[PDB]
């Protein structure tokens, strides 16, 4: 584990995590990017370091550190043209941020265009020295993270502009796919007796899985940085983006145990060991699980998570009841999604740019109609009816710069201003559902809200909400480095991008 | 292949085509519908019995016969609430019309709303005894039609309102999905040595498809059924509802060879055998082609195509040179086409019904504004002007009843008054085109002209040419089924329909 400074050198590189060799973006050498870590309160200072060469894969990028708030480092955030011009091939920048106020699993990503599909992901932890969930397991560290990535043999700029789901799942950074069913599976060693708290990390540029493991059992502590109340269960629907941590004692027999991560959508199933991986009890001979699966007893239901900390839910227990209420319509025109009305176009000028060169009223900013500006010390409500009119749900959703509270799941009609679960990504599931968050404002700059599958952000399903427009530019006092970015940038030919 | 006499029952099943299960509509129990044929002067006596019993796909049909004239059998053309009203469920209806002066490659399929995107299309050829470009082929049957039709996983009416393009591509009705990229390909058998003429389709309900053959050239003998001059060439971009007979020289080694039609837009590419079927000779092993292909050095342009008959233009080689020319300016609220602010909504009571209570006049007809009432024995241009204000482009637009020149292509400035090709079929390009045909009115009646993207259609993308109002009635003799249509339906529960 690198961190909490560090340098991140960006190169194009040939790998084969399932067996099959393709060009990618990776991080010092590897792909997925190697675990960044810290603990609660450390300031972070990532050097970025831009060799890419590859412009099919992009030679530009920029860094998106995923579930932190970046209180008065906005220009830090990340997206492209929303927080910062992209840095230029064969130049630095130094992420300089810090983690004040929270801790527990998150990951770092591209977030310019769909360059983290071809590799530029990785998980980033923040354990707590006075961790409230401490006492419930023995064992956490660097292998006691798990990653989920999909992988595709074909770039993301040259297949389609909507894949279809994934060649290979990536557990760990390894697994098969139809056409490698010899390749390495990830194995995660486990010694009989003891207790592990795994953290689990989706990179995927667009599916959710469904993960199980053979045998055993997962009791949830942490969702997306929040801790929760221990909840027992025997399978878990994680999105993109999504983190969760279970506790897994390893009390059954010393044997192999297939670790399972099905896809919704893709090559789909175990058959050849494809989306597998396996959770290996010391002294077990070297050789592939032969358990079989299970009618899960216990899903996960988002409705079970409930704060381990009483949060308060902004607002008044009844619906609308907040300073600012949102409905989010879906449409789509057979290529572009949009949001009210309006497909987000990354503007030449970054929103952060426009607000620290005066632009402050939603008119005077661009792009017009995908950016909305809101209050200060005001309760916020968003909700994104589910609709046919947007394919590819269950939509991911992710705001930056917040965590919020998820007063109506998918799947539930119920609605929960009481003790619902909080978190940075939400399902907002299919026609029938009308999922709803609530948050206050509480951090002054422009924050991307999109769809976590990056390909429907690619096309346009986002928007940006630009808070405290007026206290902005006081409260996030940009660096130098910074504001050479779009200097650098608008210099460049377009086939160095 | 049935026909000239046939009965052509309608119900719902499931179907595997891309190894995907989902629910239909069928016609004599498959998707695509069967072959109908017969030859140049047969009546053709299709007895169209309804069965359906999901109101999801619709519960009621009308069948429009593609490219038939349909000459003083206007009632007999298709197109619900412009030629006749609907078929209710358990009950039947006799198509009876004759193709006296037309040969070459038709199809058939549904004209109420998306109904045919669900299955009810099919291949329907009228060969010539006499054919003048017989000579340049020794094989033409059954086994040389190939259809190109866009799958969908979700069906018409319970996906977006313009979806993401097709999932798949069925190639004489079999194909494969990313995510069943094991499932059976369409296999074209040929023999060595021979030459064949193809008689390709496009059934698409939206999508082009860039169709190719690795390792062979195609002659062009016929486009919509207009036989042309022989024209050999290595990729044909086919637009919806388009057809060509080419004559393909099977005098390449025994081998497999990729048949490859990659569509518009949507699962794009060949990744795993998507969008392809196998040409086989006999002989080659039962096994995937590992040919690959080459970019194609000649390409068709439409320009390229002439009529191996002379058939001369309408009016007088300069713009609006005629009788009566029109110009259709397109314009899209968000859901919904408009052709001259008029969004075509089908009227109660038939466009064709309507005029056989004596209402010969523009001011007369419903829809308002979307009824254009032609002149009889006269020159007609209409112009299709591209527009970012149309989005879906290219738009293949349909005349019924006709063939019309094409005097100006899409990417081209050039207008040709003397030997342009002549169909019924036109891709309209994209902004800066505008793509401009001529006819004459010899043929009475209510005419259908839109998009042939069927949820453009859907989403009111057309106009009607009710063409010498005056004679109308006389000229389209009617049957007693076709006026106990109407009552029928408005009888019908909303539930049924
Ligand atoms: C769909 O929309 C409307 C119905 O609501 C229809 O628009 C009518 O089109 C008529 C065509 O005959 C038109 O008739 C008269 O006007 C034209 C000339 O109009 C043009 O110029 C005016 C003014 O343009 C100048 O001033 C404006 C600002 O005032 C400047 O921006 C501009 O740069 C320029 O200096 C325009 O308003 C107008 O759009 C035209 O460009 C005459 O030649 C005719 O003889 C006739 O008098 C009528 O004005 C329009 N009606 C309305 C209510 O706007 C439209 O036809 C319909 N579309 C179809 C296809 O049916
Ligand atoms: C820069 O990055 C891109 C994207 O990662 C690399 O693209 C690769 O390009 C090659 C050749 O164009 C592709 O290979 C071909 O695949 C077909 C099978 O479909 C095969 O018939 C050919 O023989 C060849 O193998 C390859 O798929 C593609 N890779 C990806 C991931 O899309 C490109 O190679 C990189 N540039 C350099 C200099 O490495
Ligand atoms: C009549 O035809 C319609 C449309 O073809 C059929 O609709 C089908 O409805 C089922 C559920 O009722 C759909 O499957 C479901 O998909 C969800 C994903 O949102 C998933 O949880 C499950 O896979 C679930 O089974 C199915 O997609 C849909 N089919 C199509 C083609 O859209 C309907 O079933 C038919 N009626 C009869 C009586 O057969
Ligand atoms: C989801 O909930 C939102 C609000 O929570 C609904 O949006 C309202 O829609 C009406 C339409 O008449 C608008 O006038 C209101 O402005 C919206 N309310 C708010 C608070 O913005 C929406 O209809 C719901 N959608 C579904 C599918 O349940
Ligand atoms: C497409 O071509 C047609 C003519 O072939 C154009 O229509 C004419 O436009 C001029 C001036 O705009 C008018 O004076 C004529 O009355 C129009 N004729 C008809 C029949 O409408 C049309 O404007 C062209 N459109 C584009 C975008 O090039
Ligand atoms: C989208 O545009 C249409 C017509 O322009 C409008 O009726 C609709 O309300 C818009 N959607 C919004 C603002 O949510
Ligand atoms: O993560 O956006
Ligand atoms: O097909 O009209
Ligand atoms: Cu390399
Ligand atoms: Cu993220
Ligand atoms: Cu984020
Ligand atoms: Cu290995
Ligand atoms: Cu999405
Ligand atoms: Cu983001
Ligand atoms: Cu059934
Ligand atoms: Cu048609
Ligand atoms: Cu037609
Ligand atoms: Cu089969
Ligand atoms: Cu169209
Ligand atoms: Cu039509």
């Amino acid at each position: 584990a690198i961190g909490p400074v560090a340098d991140l050198t960006l190169t194009n590189a040939a790998v084969s995590p399932d067996g099959f060799s393709r060009e990618a973006v990776v991080v010092n050498g590897v792909t997925p990017a190697p675990l960044i870590s810290g603990q609660k309160g450390d300031r972070f200072q990532l050097n970025v370091i831009d060799n890419l060469t590859n412009h099919t894969m992009l030679k530009t990028t920029s860094i998106h550190w995923h579930g932190f708030f970046q209180h008065g480092t906005n220009w830090a955030d990340g997206p492209a043209f929303v927080n910062q011009c992209p840095i230029a091939s064969g130049h630095s920048f130094l992420y300089d941020f810090q983690v004040p106020d929270q801790a527990g699993t998150f990951w770092y990503h591209s977030h310019l265009s769909t360059q983290y599909c071809d590799g530029l992901r990785g998980p980033f932890v923040v354990y707590d020295p006075n961790d409230p969930q401490a006492s419930l397991y023995d064992i956490d560290n660097d292998d006691t993270v798990i990653t989920l990535a999909d992988w595709y043999h074909v770039a993301a700029k040259l297949g389609p502009r909507f894949p279809p789901g994934s060649d290979a799942t990536l557990i760990n950074g390894l697994g098969r796919s139809p056409g490698t069913t010899a390749a390495d599976l990830a194995v995660i060693k486990v010694t009989q007796g003891k207790r592990y708290r795994f953290r689990l990390v989706s990179l995927s540029c667009d599916p959710n899985h469904t993960f199980s493991i053979d045998g055993h059992t997962m009791t949830i502590i942490e969702a997306d940085s929040v801790n929760t109340q221990p909840l027992e269960v025997d399978s878990i629907q994680i999105f993109a983006a999504q983190r969760y941590s279970f506790v897994l004692d390893a009390s059954q027999p010393v044997d192999n145990y297939w670790i399972r991560a099905n896809p919704s959508f893709g090559n789909t199933g175990f058959a050849g060991g494809i989306n597998s991986a396996i959770l290996r009890y010391l002294g077990a001979p070297e050789i592939e699980p032969t358990t079989t699966q299970t009618t899960p007893t216990k899903p996960l239901t988002e409705v079970d998570l409930h704060p381990l900390t009483p949060m308060a839910v902004p607002g008044r227990p009844e619906p609308g009841g907040v300073d600012k209420p949102l409905n989010m319509v879906f449409n789509f025109n057979g290529t572009n999604f949009f949001i009210n009305n309006h497909s987000f176009v990354p503007p030449s000028v970054p929103v952060l740019l426009q607000i620290l060169s005066g632009a402050q009223a939603a008119q005077d900013l661009v792009p017009e109609g995908s950016v909305y500006v809101l209050p200060s010390n005001s309760s916020i409500e968003i909700s994104f009816p589910a609709t046919v009119n947007a394919p590819g749900a269950p939509h991911p959703f992710h705001l930056h710069g917040h965590t919020f509270a998820v007063v109506r799941s998918a799947g539930s009609s119920e609605y929960n201003y009481d003790n619902p679960i909080f978190r940075d990504v939400v399902s907002t599931g299919t026609p029938g559902d009308n999922v709803t968050i609530r948050f206050q404002t509480a951090n002054p700059g422009p924050w991307f809200l999109h769809c976590h599958i990056d390909f429907h952000l690619d096309a346009g399903f986002a928007v940006v909400m630009a808070e405290d427009t007026p206290d902005t530019t006081a409260a996030n006092p940009v660096p130098q480095a910074w504001s050479d970015l779009c200097p650098i940038y608008d210099a460049l030919d377009p086939s160095d991008l």
